[PDB]
This record gives C-alpha cells, structure tokens and sequence, in this order.
C-alpha cells in the first residue's frame, strides 16, 4: 500500500489533504510513528476522536492520554479499542491497584463484553502483591493471546511450583514470540524492529534461571549485570525492568527488599531521560525506604530533569538525614552517599551559593574517594571557567592545578573521557605560546617557565601511570601540534606519542605519514627525528616504520604518475606489486577509531582486520576533468577495498570530520532515538599522504545525484543549453525577483518526481523499498544538521552518493567548511542542501514526513551533548596543519578566524541562530529549531541567488 | 490549638521535628494550605502514607495525585478517604466516563461502604448529558448529601419538572448551604473564607433565573454575565463552570452546541493563569467543531504557557483554515478572528522570524478595527525595541510613528493601560534633551524641531480626546517635567 501510495500522488494528483484520512492507518499498525506527526502536520481539520488517539497512540506521551480516551467514551460504547485503549495508559501510568478497581467496573456495566479481563486486567497484580484475581481472571484462557496474558500463566504456577507446566508454557510462548519475528529476515537491519521481541525472549529467562531453588543449586543469568545490555529507551526496557522487580519477593531474606527498591531506582534511573515523566512520580513511589540517601538523590534527578533545579537542591540537604558529621564509615553508601553530594553539580548551575563553597564541595569528593571515574571531571570544569575569569592569560598557576585533575583523575577512570585529553594537552598547549610571548619581551619568564617546567612534570608522571590507550583517542590532536618551538613541551611530546605509538602503532602508521612527507620541512625535519626516539625502543617494529614509508613513497606516484594521455599495476605500478613481507592495515575506517571502555577492566583496550596482500588487477581511471584513479587492493581475506588516488587539495581537513562522525555515531549508537531510526553517517576514512593529497576510501554501489540526475532526466530530456540554460544567470545585482523568474521560469523545465522514481525505477517492490527511504530521509537529516553545525557548504550534484542498495546518503568534499561558502563568490547562505528534488524523493507526505521527526532527534543528541562535542572542533579549529590554502618557513600559524568560528557553533547548538539583527538571544527548542532551518531550504528567495555550478536548480 | 500549639514550642523547646506530624493536622481540617507547605520546608522524614497525601491537597498539584492515592492501596484496604480522594484527582483531570468505568469496581467488593457510589456516581454525569446512573445512584438519599449530591436531584428535576419539587429542591438545600458560612463572622475576611460558598451561592440563583423560561417570563442573567466578576483561583471558579455548561444543554435550539462548546474553552482561559495544567488536556477536547478560531487560538496558549511555542506558533497556522484569503465580511467572527493575529505575536520571543513580518502583521491588524484595545499596545512595544539598537538618538523619526499608537490606540482603549501613557510622555520628554543639545551646539534641529511639531500635532488630538481621568496616572509625571 505504501508503495504504491506515493506513486499515486505523483501521476494522478488526488492532492494530499483530501486522501491524507486514510494514510495514518498506514504508519500505525506499522509501528512507524514518526510518519504520523508529521502527517498530522499537514492535515487541517483534526477531525475525529480517533485521529487525535491515533495521533496519541502514535507519539506515547502518555501523561495527558486519558483526555484523548474520555471524549472518545463520550461519543460511543465500548467498541472495545476505547476501553482497551483506557487500561493501556492506566498501566502506562502504572496505576496499578487502581486498575483492580477499574477492572470490576465492567462486569456490572457489561459494555458490550467483559473481555477486557482477558486482555490487561489479567496482569494487575501482576505486578503488584496480589495473585488472586490473576488466579480468578484466568477464565478465558482460549481468549487469551497476549503477550503477558499467557506470561500472567507463570507466576501463578511459579509459585505452586508446577515443574510440568513451567517449561511447556515457556515453549508454548517461546515460540509465540518467534512468530511474529519469523517474518522473512530481510537483513536490512532487521533486528532492530526486532528488538521488542528479542526483549520479550530475555524476559523469560531470568525466570527460569532463578526459580530454580524454590523450583525444587544456582541462581546465576544475574539479573543486574545483564542489565546494563539493553537500550536505555526505557518506552522498551521497563517491561522487563518491572519483571525484573517481579519474583524478588519469590526469592527471600537475604534482603529481597534492596531489590524492590533498587529495581525501582532503577526504573526511575532511565525516566529522567526519555521522559515518560508522570509516569516517573511512581517510580519516585513504587519502592521502599531501602537507602534513603541512594533514594533522595534519585528525584532530585527528575527536577534536573523537569524543571526547577531549586528543589532538587533543597531536597540535596534532606541528604543530610543521611550522616553529615561523623558517622562518614559507609563504604559502600561512599559509593553512591557521595555521589548526590557530586549531584549539586545541579546547584553549579542555579548560581549563588558561592564560589569557593563549590570548590570546596566538589573538591571534598576525590579526598572521600579518589577512584570514582567522575572524580574530578565536573571539577575539572569549573575551574576553566574560573581562568578566563582570573587574568587573561599570563598568570594561570591554576593550569598546573587544573591539569592534575585532569590526568591523576583518569587513573581511575575509563569512560567519561573525549572530552578532556583535548583539553589535557589543549591547556597544556595553550599554555605553551604565551611562555614564548614572554620569551618574546616580558619579565615573567623566570616565574613562567618554571611553572610550566611545573606543568611539564605533571604530565609525564602520568603517561607512566596510564596506558597509551586513552592517548590514542586525541591521536591527531597529540600530532596537531608538533610544531611548538618550545622548550620541553616538545621533548615531553617526543616521550608521550612514543609512548603512545609503543603500542597499537599499526592505526598510527598511517598519521605519521601525512605529516611525515608535506613540503613544510619544518614539520618533516621535525617528523622524522619523532620516529627515532620512539625508534630506540621499537627494534622489531622498524622494519614496518621503513616499509609503510617505502609503501607511501610508491603511493605518492599514484598520484604524481596521472599525466598518462585506462591503465595498469603491470605498467607502472609494478614497484607496488613488487611485495615480499610486509604487513600493513588497510585504513579500515572502524578500526582507526577506537572504542573506549566502561566497567573497571583495566584496561585490556581491544580492537577486533587485514594486511595489504597483493593488489588487484588494473587501474580503471576516472576523468572528471582531475583524472581520479579506481584502485582496489583486494586485501587479506579476498575482500576487495577500492581506494582513491586524488590529485585535489588537502584532506586533512577531512581526516578530523572521520573522527568526528564517528564520535558522534559512537553517541548516535549509545541513544536510540536514533536506532529506532537507525541512523548513522557512513563515515570512510581518508589517510592523506601530502599536502597535496593521499587516499579515499572509494564506497562501491554508489553512484552521484547528478548521474542520477541524468538517467530518467535524460529519458524525458535533459536541457542541456548550458550557458544558454545561464542566460540570464548574471552577477549579483541582477534582481533576485528576475533570478526567481528564471528559476521560477525554467523550474517547469526541471521536474521533481523522478527521484521518487529513481527510487522505483532501480529498486525491487516488497520491503527492501521501505527501509531504503527510512535510509534515505534518515541518513539525509543527520548530515544535514551536523553538516549544518559543521557550515559545510557546496554539496554538488556531484559530492553525494547512495547505496545501490540501502540508499544511504554520502557525503565527500569537505573542504568547502564553516563558513567559507558564506565566504565564497556566491556564498551559499542555504544551510544544507535539500532541492526540490531532494524533497520529492522521500516524496509527497515524506515531504515533511520522518525527515522532520529524523531531524529532531540530530540537534537534539547535538544539544544534548554540547560540551562532549564542542571542543573537539576548538582543536579543529586549532590545528595549524589546515588550510588556508595561501611558501616560508615559520608554517603552522593559526586559523585566525577560529575565535569567531568558535562562536559559530557554540550559539548554533546554543540553539540561537546569527541574532537576526536589531533582537536579543532566546535560545530555540529543538522541535522549534528545526521547521525555521526547514524552510531554509525552499526559501526560493534565497535558493534563486545561489550559486549555480552546484545546481540548486537540479 | 495553634495558639496554644506553638505557644508550647517556645516553652521547654522539644523541637519540632520530633513533635512534627500532628502539626499538618491542625493546618490541614483548618485548610490552612500555605502552612502544610511550610511543613516540608522543616520535616526530616518526609516518611509516611498521610504526610504525603496530606501535602499533595495542599499543594495544588493534580498530576501525581493518583499516584500518592495508588499508594495508600498498595499498602491498605478501602478506609473509605484513599478511594475518596483518587475520584476526585479523576475528577481533577475531569474524567467522567472513566469514573463511570471507576464506578462499579468498588461495588464488586462494596469496599466497606456504599459512599464513593454518594459521591462522585452520584455526580459523575452530573458533569456529563446522562442521568440514570445519576437517578439510580440517587437510592440511599439521606447517606449521601454532599455539595452536590442534593445539588443532583435539582437537575433530575429539572428532566422531571415538577413545579413545586423543583422550587421545593432549591429552598430545601439553598439555606444548608449557608451554615458553613454562618460560623464566627469575623470581618478579617469574613467575605473571603467565605468565598468558595459565595460561589456556591452565585450557582443557585443562576439556576432559578434560567429554568423558568423553560418551566412555564425571566429571560436575563444570562449564563455568563455575573461571571467576570470573579476570582480566578479556578480550583475554584471549575464548580461553576462545567455547571454552567449544561443549562444551554438543559436549555435547546438557540444551538446549544455552540455555547457549550464556548463555555468549556473558558475552562481553559482560566487554566492557563492559574495553572492545575494538565487538565487542560480536556480544555482543548470539550470540544467538537464550534468556532475554530478561538477554540486553535486558546490552543496555543496551552503552548505558550507551557513550553512549546513554535508548536504554539505552527498550530497558529490551522488559523489558516479560519476563512483564509478574502471573503472577510463575518465582523463579529472577525472581532477574534484577528485577536488570534495578536498571538501569532508570541514568536516575538521564537525570533528568526523576520523583523518586517511582524511589523506587517500587526500592523496590518490597526487596518481593521481602531478601538478594540489590543491592537498597537504590542504594535508600539515593538517598535522601541528596534529604536534602541535603531541610531541613538539623534535620528529618531519613529518617535512620530510609535505615538500614535499609544494615544490612537487608548483612544479605543482604558485598560492594557498603566505603562504607555508614560512611554508617550516619556518619547515626549525622550523628544526633548536631545533638542536643547541641538539648540546649543548642533543644527541637525532641520528635520527634529519639526518633528516635534509632527509630534505637537498628535499629542493636541489625543489630549482632547482622552477624558483626563485617563490621564491621570502619569499626571504625577506630568508635574516632574515641568
């Protein structure tokens, strides 16, 4: 149906609002909710009583749910979905031994039916205490197919032991969870739709695997540690986190009643976030009185989260129930007792308490603990706030007490990590050029330097202590400044990225090698001397450290041999396939890009894959006015890997962009707003090899939009009169109001439908259709936004991709960042590239469709994370081995415009765009940020003065 | 009690969070509620089953009151005051005919009582059109008198007329009703304790000056006309308000559904001050089709309150279906047809939408109707906004086209009042030490003196046609720039 929905608006307009009652059927049973706002965006009536619930069903907020249900009673009887529809958020609201009452309503009315019995008022209780009713409204039982109504079976019989019943019920109902996921396995990631079912299969088992003692000795499948498997949604999780509260009490003294509670904490853990937030005054109740300092942190953390931070703040000193002044012995409260007196970091923010209390108060909990991997790191903050505050920036003594806190600090730690080795070596390093400005002229140097000769010393004692692993996070950052001219920062540097590349040196072939070979001799007079000290103590590696350089200098002649008037290994690169016992990775853009590590095992720092093996046959080689190279290289196992030979500018620029993607689809995988969605940039490394250039990673199956653009164009013909085509097309003082009417003239030309039909006319019908454009919006929005807070510009006809198959959206050249395309001849002011064309593929209702909803959840998982991101583009911005394209010898300086260019992101996901002149800040909403920034794109009024080689017309 | 009750804490001081829960107590029967919040303020327990009911209807919230009272159930049979209270948090969202699902459920274990029956089932559909549960609920008759459980039988009688029953019904309770307010009389307020049965007075007389025309003639006090004198607290102003929604339902044609409909939108003109919010959840939805505009504009003040305001500001774009486009003559549809124009002004505060908009927007608004308060009063704010990070402050011609509408708008005007006749006096004496400046060492006097004397013009208009009266809060002022 929906295939051919969008089909048949596209020939045959029965225009939208007129059909659109019927096509919110289509996402709901579906599952796919995030078509149905967006859908409901469009219409205009919000006509009915089931609309507006098919409209709340949708979206689960389930706090203002039963309004939705009462108009709908107050039109009809029963027709059960209504009341079904009622006791649905009656549970979703938890309230539980109210629905006992609300179960006995209907036996006396009998609206239409009792059935309602056989479908939640079977659970009740079974949650709660009771099984009593679960005992008697067992009745049915023939009508009883659902999910925890055949469940509600169990426990029933769990109790009065049942040895029987109790694996044949597991494998009646085990396989009638399989059912429904033993749809056809489109692999489309289909695991993921999936996942619901999957929970529902790890529900059973820690039953089974616990009942075992009173069954009839082992109680293992430990039901906290496979918790921390799943998502933290928690519209998913809190069906099994309540039946993991469910036979605590089954299981006895030993103190079962921690449980009650700390599962309930741990309900209430994962509500803060994804909010569910009513719901969530249960979780604050539905427990004990179990450790009342681990509980009174825990609504505080709803009032972070809701709204007044004040209160959570008063209730931080109920905490003092819990033993201020004496009585400090309590271990293992010290685990948690401490962490609500970290959590009036709350109170950082509601500012007045003052100053020095919260450098006393945070400043108090390493000296409580001194592991406790957030030790310091929300004191670590604080402190840089306090030095732009203090003198600016000659005396900053507190750098050597900041960066204890950053280092001594991480012994402990493994995980809430990225952001500080930037700022580790950044505020080492932004330490480093104001002691040559007082080498320049000033009289401090005798203080300074020994402060930083202080500072020194506190680095290197430890990069003993810790292992390479964290270090090879900021790899690139830790090579961004090599060219200090100072005194030891250098020499320490010299001893931390040996130490760095003792282990794991095989990723980091590759980054010495850009550096290594760029003109700038100062650099590579440099480079080469950072190899030898590391060299000293290498001896088996050395082979490897000549042969990748004896690799790179073969590689530079891929793209110093292009001069040819399609061509081959067995010509020219014969050198290359001259090969004997060499074995280097293959640029595998997973593993440069390390995972780092939760959960005390220290440190252990695994990656999970292949040497080069031969090449493969022959060059075919590209044009497009550059000659570009197709080169495979056929790798290890037989899996052919497709690189690029580029003869363009700098890429190491887009080296950072790889990092950044990834670290963002590191927390694009760790939320799953986004996997529910299952976004991701594909990401593909490029290792450049000179200022010049070095290699892409090529993706197969791919093909750009404007060769899309061509195809079925071309079919219903392609004008083609080019300069003709840009007649009227004249500089800028040329009237927007004409350069609308030539667009606006030639639009009629220009015709939309054909990527909705591109995304027929090459794709098989069933399914695998669909998800391609659950791809194709949201692989597009993700890039669009990040892409949008990166300022990218000029995403051609030709600079995306897709999959041949997934449809997936790909992006290539990123040089035209930030704002150099609001700097460019024509600077593109259009935020991110979405033609008309581009709309009409996630077509007609996909218009607007998931790509909003898409979009969301971007600045949202931006905005979540403004600080944890943020940095990593100061040193983006600070890396001096970057264009400005301009030689001498004093290379390296600055991207000067890097102070404004850090505003350019800071308000951007500050949610404040470039304070449209005359009026103050107000940051946006999200949901508001996105719809202004929207139309953005069909703002024709700035689309016809844009620029046109990038073909805002197509 | 509280005269001696605190009197005894500063005498032998056995302080107080040992003798702590009882002190609510005493606050709470006496409805007290701003003392039960001071009672968390020093409690260092916050423990138990009643303390934390007992605050949570003090504290005005509705939200998770149901789940404090699913609480009590967790841990306790009926005692009747558990369930007592979970129908009316019900009733706090308005839930009527899940309340009729709620109904039954206690009478499948007739849980110790029969009195949540002589509650809220004998009210439920009282707020709602039916009546049979209503009649039949009505057995027990004399283990069931509350507020409105006598109040039921007035409209039961009113479907089953009975000329002297009615009239028997009203002068049956109406005088009960006052013994609560007949207690000790004392003027600190004697009005305002008070005021909950006032009100409850104010419905009983509404009912005998509307019935009559439909029982044998009265046709005035109309439904709506003494409402806007009242107290906005709206916990209590609700008791009348659903109540008087179906008297236009015991009443017809006259389109009933429009004015039920209308009534049941002022539920939510007043549950947006004053919050109890999420039961404006239902604001929006006692609704069906009647007059859109108004029904999307308070929609989007549920928004504005809240958090949301471009899903406020976008949802202002189903005023689009509010006839778009021409064919305009609907003057008194028109009359807040362009109101809901004045709250597309919230995104003011969601900025990038462009400056001229607005200053087209409502300014195209003055185009229409000229008395009518709310028209420039926002159409002048906005423009000193731009005038401060305008040229300062030499070249400022927009002096002239900004006091206009402080006097050309309180022309229409009395009331969104008390800070423009300043500002209109202030641009007028903003106007005046730039000149002097301009006498002394300046000549750029060309354009501002006369100016001045284009200001000179507006001002004479306006002070002959504002009555003086409306002058004279800023007169004070007046008597400053001498």
């Amino acid at each position: 149906a929906v295939m051919h929905f969008e089909s048949f608006i596209t020939e045959k307009k029965q225009n939208i609002q007129e059909h659109l009652g019927f096509l919110q059927k289509l996402y709901a049973a579906m599952h796919e909710p995030d078509g149905v706002a967006g859908v409901s965006a469009i219409r205009k009536a919000e006509p009915s009583l089931k609309e507006q619930i098919l409209e709340h069903e949708s979206l689960g907020l389930l706090r203002d749910a039963t309004a939705c249900y009462d108009r709908a009673i107050q039109l009809e009887p029963d027709q059960i979905i209504h009341y079904h529809g009622v006791v649905k958020s009656m549970l979703g609201l938890g309230q539980l031994s109210t629905v006992i009452t609300q179960v006995n309503g209907v036996h006396a009315n009998r609206s239409e039916w009792t059935d309602e019995l056989n479908t939640y008022r079977v659970e009740a209780a079974w949650k709660l205490s009771q099984w009593d009713l679960v005992e008697n409204y067992l009745a049915a039982d023939g009508k009883s197919t659902t999910w925890s109504v055949r469940l509600g079976q169990l426990l029933l019989s769990a109790k009065k032991r049942d040895i029987t019943a109790f694996y044949d019920s597991l494998k009646l109902v085990r396989a009638e969870q399989i059912v429904p996921l033993s749809a056809a396995s489109f692999e489309r990631g289909s695991y993921q739709r999936g996942y619901e079912y999957i929970v529902r299969l790890h529900m059973l088992c820690e039953l089974e695997h616990s009942i075992k003692p009173l069954f009839q000795v082992a109680r293992l499948e430990m039901t906290q540690n496979s918790y921390r498997a799943k998502e933290p949604i928690l519209a998913l999780r809190r069906a099994l986190l309540s039946l993991n509260k469910r036979p605590d009490y089954n299981e006895m003294v030993g103190e079962c009643w921690l449980q009650s509670a700390r599962v309930a904490r741990k309900a209430g853990h994962h509500q803060t976030a994804y909010n569910a937030l009513l719901n969530a005054g249960e979780s604050r109740l539905a427990e004990l009185y179990v450790e009342r300092a681990k509980w009174l942190w825990s609504k505080g953390d709803v009032h972070q989260a809701l709204i007044v931070l004040q209160k959570g703040v008063e209730l931080c000193f109920p905490e003092n129930e819990t033993p201020p002044e004496g009585k400090n012995m309590l271990i293992h409260g010290r685990a948690m007792l401490l962490v609500g007196r970290f959590m009036e970091e709350t109170a950082n923010f509601e500012s007045n308490a003052i100053m020095k209390k919260y450098k006393d108060v945070t400043a108090c909990l390493p000296e409580w603990e001194d592991g406790h991997f957030y030790l310091a790191k929300y004191y670590d903050k604080l402190m840089p706030m306090v030095t732009d505050n203090k003198m600016e920036k000659q005396g900053d003594l507190i750098r050597y007490i900041v960066l204890h806190f950053g280092r001594s600090l991480q012994y402990g730690n493994q995980f809430i990590y990225q952001s500080m080795p930037r700022m580790l070596t950044l505020w080492l390093d932004y330490g480093t050029k104001a002691y040559e400005w007082e080498k320049a002229g000033r009289s401090d140097r005798v203080q300074m330097r020994n402060d930083l000769g202080k500072i020194n010393k506190v680095i290197t004692e430890h990069t003993n202590y810790l292992a390479p692993y964290q270090f090879l996070t900021a790899f690139s950052q830790l090579i961004s400044r090599i060219c200090h001219s100072h005194d030891e920062v250098f020499v320490v540097l010299m001893e931390i990225i040996a130490k760095v590349f003792l282990a794991y040196p095989q990723q980091a072939m590759w980054m010495m090698t850009a550096v290594s070979k760029s003109s700038y001799p100062m650099r590579v007079n440099r480079c080469k001397e950072i190899l030898n000290k590391a060299i000293h103590m290498k001896k088996s590696l050395e082979k490897f450290v000549g042969d990748a350089t004896r690799l790179t200098d073969k590689l530079l002649e891929l793209c110093n041999k292009p001069v040819d008037g399609h061509f081959k290994m067995l010509k020219k690169l014969v050198e290359e396939a001259t090969f004997s016992e060499i074995l280097i990775p293959l640029q595998s853009v997973m593993i440069p890009t390390l995972p780092s590590i939760l959960g005390t095992h220290a440190n252990h720092a695994s990656h999970e894959w292949a040497y080069i093996a031969g090449f493969d046959d022959m060059v075919e080689i590209l044009a497009s006015l550059q000659k570009p190279k197709k080169i495979s290289l056929k790798g290890s196992d037989g899996k052919f890997y497709i690189m690029m030979c580029k003869p363009k500018d700098d890429l190491r620029k887009d080296c950072r962009l790889m990092e950044f993607n990834s670290l963002i689809n590191k927390c694009l995988r760790k939320d799953a707003e986004s996997r529910r969605r299952e976004l991701h940039i594909r990401t593909y490394a490029v290792i450049p090899l000179n200022d010049e250039c070095g290699i892409i990673e090529w993706v197969n199956n791919t093909a750009g939009l404007r060769p899309i653009l061509t195809k079925l164009y071309k079919e219903k013909g392609v004008y083609m009169t080019g300069k003709e085509l840009r007649q009227c097309m004249l500089p800028k003082s040329a009237a927007l109001s004409e350069k609308l009417k030539v667009f606006r003239e030639f639009l009629l030309p220009r015709h939309p439908p054909i990527f909705h039909e591109w995304f027929l006319r090459t794709f098989p019908d069933p399914t695998s259709w669909y998800s391609s454009r659950s791809a194709y919006c949201r692989s597009t929005a993700v890039m669009s936004m990040v892409g949008y807070i990166l300022g990218l510009g000029d995403r051609h006809g030709e600079n995306i991709l897709f999959d041949s198959l997934t449809g997936e959206c790909v992006h290539v050249d990123f040089n035209c960042l930030f704002n150099k395309g609001e700097t460019f001849e024509v600077p593109e002011i259009v935020p991110f590239r979405l033609t008309h064309n581009m709309v009409n593929g996630m077509g007609p209702m996909g218009t607007e469709g998931l790509f909003r909803r898409a979009c969301e959840v971007t600045m949202r998982l931006m905005r979540d994370q403004r600080e944890p991101l943020m940095s990593v583009l100061k040193t983006f911005l600070h890396d001096p081995l970057v264009e400005w394209s301009k030689l001498n010898e004093t290379g390296e300086v600055v991207n000067e415009k890097a102070k404004t260019h850090v505003l350019d992101i800071e308000q951007r996901l500050q949610g404040v765009i470039k304070t449209r002149n005359r009026v103050t800040g107000l940051p946006l909403s999200i949901e508001g940020h996105v719809h202004y920034l929207i139309q953005e794109a069909t703002d024709e009024n700035l689309l016809c003065q844009m620029y046109l080689g990038w073909t805002p017309y197509m």
